[PDB]
């Protein structure tokens, strides 16, 4: 797996299950494409997003649906949802890990790139 | 102020200066349409990015250059920008201030939202 | 004002009110000697806790009775408090803002430091 | 394990790496007695700290040496350590999973509490 995916629940401290995401491609022409998309499972993780071998350099965006999450718990959200855009790189080292820790109000987010 | 942007550098514990910041609007077709842009001043604060009476009910997104603050400190960070999307004024109108904390491969961002 | 605090709430997207706070210092023997406290104001915000003749040189530990906090609003959090440490003024005075983001399972901290 | 630790490098986006911590149970007369230590690994984990048979209900410190990570490194940080305090409950699901997102002048920690 060389794009992973955990989100966290900073309410009621444990993992944010159920979460649904959709991950995309800036185009040549700077649109958002469809690329992968899942639901965090009871570990609040995603994986098997992607290949390696898809998985080439360029401009990714993910999209985590936070408001249906907090929604559907009957909490009132601020975010519609949140965006994590980075450039995958190949030099670099390149299994990237993105973690979000949730509240209603705000949300944190972090990348651990490793080999 | 209806709506206001401060940002902060995790790694020098100073505001963050000369950030540059784009807000947009979701339009009926739901494309994005430009509302307002700026950069933060010395106390890493952006003000008078609108008014009352222009911030009406809506889906609004603001994006924060963060990879073009850190380019210019030597740094090559992880995130292309920070974004945030949020329905405003939909229960009357409202106060927001956006926070942003910063670092190479990490940032944080929060809402205080005041009835005024 | 040589050392401030400002705290929020994460999950009310508002500033945190009426949170108690007990600042102590290091001792030569390397206990902590109390030093100030307070209560976090309408603004969420604790001012002039001390004064630059009374701050000196030192390591100083702020800790933020967040428990309490949470249970006035019928939560049960996870961290007893929130504790910060740190050395300040030995290189000369500066200013110093503390910044708390709480969650009931979550809090955040950072440092603005300004030379005067 | 009942309790784990892990810890993030947010400057680098890897895990923090040989990071020493001293874990601490508040005694009858409120002072700190050492209960476990160790330093994080090559994934910024600590884990085996304690057995579910010596974690007995109670208020715990764990203290996570921050200022020397930085200081290796080469880079002046703001804190002298990261200090997490919490009460172990026995009633309540018994995992506890904390982890800490490490800057220079910043610092973020969470709980994940599951069965």
């Amino acid at each position: 797996c060389p794009l992973m995916v955990k989100v966290l629940d900073a309410v009621r401290g444990s993992p944010a299950i159920n979460v649904a995401m959709h991950v995309f491609r800036k185009a040549a022409d700077d649109t958002w494409e469809p690329f992968a998309s899942g639901k965090t499972s009871e570990s609040g993780e995603l994986h098997g997003l992607t290949t390696e071998e898809e998985f080439v350099e360029g401009i990714y965006k993910v999209e985590i649906d936070t408001k249906s999450y907090w929604k559907a718990l009957g909490i009132s959200p601020f975010h519609e949802h949140a965006e994590v855009v980075f450039t995958a790189n190949d030099s670099g080292p390149r299994r990237y890990t993105i973690a979000a820790l949730l509240s209603p109000y705000s949300y944190s987010t972090t990348a651990v790139v490793t080999n």
